């Protein structure tokens, strides 16, 4: 039910995540990689936000706070945490609610704004980022 696009933003992640060998991702990590999806990238930018900005502070975050692996053995591949599952079981059955049959990186978007407690949530605050401005976009503009 995911759209190229968000199969693509969703695959860059995991290949990034195993680059930087992290052991896992958490909603922080699938916002990093929305940020270049162009239907979450074009929500955002409608909403004036400063992207370089927040990429930034998103960027400097997961590697402050994401456990690297060492140069041993064992769990080789990342795992996603509750919150980054969440955040997609959330978007997946509201876009099926919706009676539509594509999930999008802006559906996963407004979802991200259901997990209050995140630094995620917490960073799209800090930039202003209203969950008002980018419902209304999506709801009309696609």
């Amino acid at each position: 039910m995911l759209n190229q696009e968000l199969e693509l933003s969703l695959n860059m992640a995991f290949a990034r995540a195993r680059e930087h060998r992290h052991e896992f991702m958490t909603v922080e990590h699938l916002l990093l990689a929305l940020l270049s999806n162009p239907s979450a990238r074009e929500a955002l930018e409608a909403c004036s936000v400063d992207l370089v900005a927040l990429r930034q502070e998103l960027e400097a975050f997961i590697e402050q706070t994401t456990p690297v692996l060492p140069a041993s053995e064992e769990e080789r591949d990342t795992q996603p945490t509750l919150s980054f599952q969440r955040v997609l079981q959330r978007a997946v059955f509201h876009v099926q609610s919706s009676g539509r049959n594509e999930v999008t990186g802006a559906n996963v978007l407004v979802a991200i704004f259901s997990e209050q407690e995140s630094q995620a949530a917490y960073l799209l605050r800090k930039h202003e980022v209203s969950r008002l401005d980018v419902v209304n976009f999506i709801s009309h503009g696609t």
